[PDB]
């Protein structure tokens, strides 16, 4: 049997083309999703412009998506056709040391790669992937397929934060697929949130809908410091602000490196400050579970912007770019 | 009365010159204490060379001392005279919202102020400090003088690093003030504890009797890797080095820009290792009662150099730069 | 000048007594404050009954309580006439290992001693308090005066359970003093919030408007178990059931003994299911602060019942026992 | 191929029979292990006697073990014929809430279900275990054989206490199977241990070559309060003491009920010294692997008192009681 795709036999938005694929087949531990929702994320746009080297070649980009069990591999328990699932995006072993310890993101032994990166992922009709990384939920699929990277990562950057309540929390990119669960999850764990944008005008009542306790532009939030937090997965272009706007015993926690992954830190306000720089990247297997319950419950919301047909592929990785998209892109396959 | 003084009307080594003093005389709240033994630290020498401004001027520098209390102030308690005391050196308001959570040197009223910088110090016979500031020790008054700077900020480092018993923990100029306790307090709290030193054939027998498990040049340091914990205050020219060896989870911490403050952060290994890079500064006022428990019970040693009279301040502060010193250099008024 | 004041010379509500008294005044680091509103709490009726010895004979009752500063003792500074302030009624010393880690409330010095129990208290027209116990609030100090005892106590009961977003949090008691706020302070933290009462018909939409996601009776909780935490201060008449609802890893926080002391504990389901059972009590200086401004804020509302003058405060005591109260009873003088 | 075994069919020690068995065949998953040393443990014996229910029936005990892989079910990777290996004795389904965030010993799916006690155990020539649980070590087997149940709980209790270094740690039955390691592990965080015996003479060097800093007797314990931490699985004979002795902010720890269950908590008490009370019980898959890391290193140490081959199983079961052990009790088969 066949399945249209989208695939790329050389890196290149241009190069991205609908084609037909042979349908994946499930082994062990292993199901056969057919796709109902794929968001579009930088992560997933990178990938495509050859930006993170990907296999197998030709390559089915799409690494956050939701959809219906069609088949279980040999052995498998604890998902059966028919499910409605969404899928955790990190490969892990389940045995290493960071696995037992519920950072799985952080797998020594898969390198925490990355379905739909280091496997044919779901800007396609059908996938694979270990039964495991599977999670069942009742939620409208469209809103589940926004939780396995801009959820989850931004939950991940939540929990690293250590945020106590009161403390003051300031959301850089509080517009874009993490930001806007980053802002709703700063509020969850009980700061006060300030939610940052070069567009407030356009966007304040969203992000207030989302749970901001304010709006701040980049000049609005230089004079509102200090902050306790900065959650900023944007990267270098917001460095000076994100950096020199915290307190003492500051947090800085990204993620990403959006505008340039370089930054010339001063070690010397670094330790007067006794501020925290944090990595934080995909998410752990436990709170996957956690954002999913949470949203089924209603404790969260998605914003969602627009769901594109699989043959607009290419329309949908540029909306991407668009000054009006506040919410999550979509494919539908 | 007078005393003897290290002071400098103008900033400069060739500057600092043995003078007859005023007496200083303890206010209400204040201890005046006969200074037994002082360290000597970059923070003295940078002081005494200008890099940091101190008042009054014309100065005494001194911001590590031990000593025996003279006179105790109007209305002081609990500090009678003889009583030897070790100070810690930061000036705290005890009311500031950091002052209350224990962050003492983070104190939001004075501006961090440290004893011996924005007051006269501890070079010289006597000295005045507030009584809250010294504390009872039946230590070895030499060996309590290494514990304001060097091993209260070697504690609040290793603290902050959030060591747990089995992680691999690299020290970064291990011979030093800092390091040596470093070593010490990585061990304490169950780590494998790797010194790092360029001097490693003269070094190793001290860095082990310090608690080392093992001592690694620059070079077998990149061949350890990865560690969990690297403790390096050294500044620029290690961070390459430190930044590098670090595994997922990993934690650099830094209380010093030694070699420099600038460097290139890589936002991309931050967050795909989720690495932590943490700031340090001097140490609470309540672990420094623990720092001086642990040295009074001998989990903790002091390591001396050389201990040189007051009228040599200029020979013990150069002697900091020497390559044949390990351990604490001590001025004795 | 004179004031009125309740008083008794001996223990028992009846021989609790309208008086004229010396109007106290400010020695140095003190305050005389004004006070416009005292709350009514068991703390206050125990102290009465003779239950608590009372420290000095006779007693002026009254430990919970905001007004206006009217007159700063000599070297008080930072504060005026005419200030608003609520108290924070332990007294501590600032010095002590647990004044220094922040937990002021356990102070080796002072022992815990509390204002309105070893000192004269706020059922009067004024009271002398410490001045760092004096915290200056924009907020109605009507419900100011809820804090210092029922907000702060839940407060530090909710911070001492360790509460993750998601978890499922009962509150045993939830229509008290304490307990109201429980509710609130357990959703800020991220908690779904399931208040238990023995009267949920009358009182569920109050606590609803609390913040509660369901209101349990007894019977309704056994059924909704497991819960993560349990915060239950009613003593041991709940022992059964609360201890009986936790899952694994489930916390049990207690700050009271209403309904007795003493309970059977079963130690092998104890390490069974890694249970916690942590005693709280009072709260933490910086706390109290950060206590202020949520109610500054808006994010913790302060839920009254009724407001009796002091010459009917036997009957606002009584009022305590009332089977129709919900909320906070306070005296104004 | 039959292999030597005891076992009972009914309970009672005098049942424990050596029979010839089955040799059982590792099916997926599951690995065959030729048994070199097992441990003697409490466990063992209430197995054995009747107070722990065991299947299948008849039944072969033996929970705590280490042996050679003689056999690979299929699809087992990572555990190969020949290791050397030590079997971590939880069994744990590694997909549920618990085992995703590392506390295995929970597992949701296996009811926290325990090797030799629903399994086939170690008192046999042979026995399966799941391949996850075998940890292939470079420990002399001997002493590895002590970590299972000994070794891990102590690290749990320890773990669960948070001991900060310089904190005052006691350990009630610091002789036992459990205690032995206690002491270790509280010193290698950086406690002050004081190990308490009711035999201190008799085995006082012993507990000061674990590492203990002090030995006490009950009374001498009860003089010594207040301690930070109580770590103590000895059950309700000692509550009175290790309860009374713990101090502000104190924490009992406890994985056992060797004297009985019950114990009656005064909840004044706990909540006026904000203590906790904390279970406890096996450990961490992930820690489990670090405390064979530690024994390989040296860091604890294995206290041996008698190894007894398999037909003398019951000799071996009735030297737990003799008041001369100090020391594991191994089996050989
Ligand atoms: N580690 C991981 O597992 C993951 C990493 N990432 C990374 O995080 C980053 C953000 O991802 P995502 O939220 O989806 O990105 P989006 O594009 O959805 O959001 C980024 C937001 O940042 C703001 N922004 C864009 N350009 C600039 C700029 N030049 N200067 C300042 N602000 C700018 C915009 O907000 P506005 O216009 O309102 O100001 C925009 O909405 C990316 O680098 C991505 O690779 C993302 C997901 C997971
Ligand atoms: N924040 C605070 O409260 C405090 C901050 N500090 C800061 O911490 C830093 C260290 O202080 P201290 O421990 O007293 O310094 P020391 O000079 O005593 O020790 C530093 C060590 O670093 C190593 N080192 C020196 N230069 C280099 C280099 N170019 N590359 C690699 N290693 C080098 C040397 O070890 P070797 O030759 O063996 O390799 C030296 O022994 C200073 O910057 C100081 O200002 C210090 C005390 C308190
Ligand atoms: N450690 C500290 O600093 C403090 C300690 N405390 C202590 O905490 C406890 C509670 O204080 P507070 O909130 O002021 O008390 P309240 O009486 O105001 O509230 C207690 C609530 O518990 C429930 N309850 C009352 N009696 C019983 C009973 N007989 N059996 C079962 N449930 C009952 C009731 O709710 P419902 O009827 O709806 O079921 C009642 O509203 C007291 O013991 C108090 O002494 C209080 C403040 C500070
Ligand atoms: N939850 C879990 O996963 C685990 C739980 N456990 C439980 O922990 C408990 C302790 O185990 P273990 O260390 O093997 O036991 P041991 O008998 O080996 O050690 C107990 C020690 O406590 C002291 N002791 C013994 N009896 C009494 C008593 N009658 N009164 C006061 N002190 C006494 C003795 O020390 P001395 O004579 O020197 O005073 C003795 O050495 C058991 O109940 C066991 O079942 C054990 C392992 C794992
Ligand atoms: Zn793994
Ligand atoms: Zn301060
Ligand atoms: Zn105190
Ligand atoms: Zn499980």
């Amino acid at each position: 049997h066949e399945m249209r795709a989208a695939a790329f036999s050389t890196p290149g938005l241009e190069n991205l083309k609908l084609v037909e694929a042979e349908t994946p087949r499930p082994g062990p531990g292993e199901v056969l999703i057919r796709v109902k929702y794929a968001g579009v994320n930088p992560l997933d746009y990178n990938v495509v412009a050859g930006a993170v080297k990907a296999s197998p070649m030709p390559h089915i980009p799409g690494s956050e998506f939701a959809g219906v069990v069609e088949e279980a591999g040999p052995g498998v328990t604890g998902v059966s056709r028919g499910d409605p699932v969404v899928v955790y995006n990190r490969l892990y072993c389940g045995h290493c040391r960071q696995c037992l310890t519920g950072w799985t993101q952080m797998c020594e032994v898969t390198g925490g790669g990355i379905i739909g990166i280091v496997t044919q992922g779901g800007y396609a009709e059908y996938a694979v992937v270990p039964a495991k990384n599977a999670v069942a939920t009742r939620a409208d699929l469209k809103e589940a397929a926004t939780l396995p990277i801009g959820a989850l990562t931004a939950w991940n950057m939540a929990y690293r934060a250590s945020i106590s309540p009161g403390e003051k929390v300031a959301v850089v990119g509080a517009t874009g697929n993490v930001g806007i669960y980053a802002v709703q999850f700063a509020k969850l764990l009980g700061g006060e949130v300030y939610a940052i944008s070069r567009r407030k005008a356009k966007v304040e009542s969203i992000l207030k809908s989302a749970g901001a306790d304010a709006v701040l532009t980049p000049d609005e939030a230089k004079s509102a410091a200090p902050f306790d937090v900065v959650l900023d997965p944007t990267g270098s272009a917001s460095w000076d602000l994100s950096f020199g706007v915290l307190g003492r015993g500051g947090r800085y926690v990204t993620a990403g490196a959006l505008t340039g992954a370089e930054v010339r830190l001063d070690l010397r306000r670094l330790y007067g400050m006794q501020i925290l720089v944090i990595g934080a990247t995909g998410g752990r297997r436990a709170d996957f579970n956690t954002v999913v319950r949470l949203l089924e419950a209603g404790r969260i919301k998605a914003f969602l912007h627009n769901v594109y047909p699989l043959a607009d592929v290419r329309k949908a990785l540029e909306e991407l770019r668009s000054p009006e998209r506040v919410g999550k892109v979509l494919i539908a396959p």
